[PDB]
């Protein structure tokens, strides 16, 4: 037996994808942080900062608001 | 001003990727479970459970501690 499941929390609201084999997804949520999976979070200095993931993902995470 | 940092602690000790551009990299670590940044997991339902994480991404996450304190 067998489970795939996931183990992040990370969610992105706005999630785009190139219509490909395979996908290449990006998240474009922007706040005061990045979520819980983003390696490359770029962030401006500014007040309030905004801050958005730059990774490249072959997926979409779940959403954050549904 | 502008900062590029992780917001993640999830690591991979064996990424493997390709060597075209742009990189499709996977994390081939197994373990009782999977990095905090996993969105497929896959585990076996064997006592010692063996999992592993699916997901194709286009860069590596960090690689963990040397030390037993990793995710």
């Amino acid at each position: 037996g067998y489970k795939v499941k996931s183990t992040t929390t990370a969610c992105c609201d706005s999630c785009v994808c190139t219509k490909s084999i395979p996908p290449q997804c990006r998240c474009n949520d922007m706040g005061e942080t990045c979520h819980s999976a983003c390696k490359q979070c770029i962030c401006a200095l500014s007040y309030p900062p905004i801050c958005r993931c730059m990774d490249n993902t072959g997926f979409c995470y779940d959403s954050c608001s549904k």
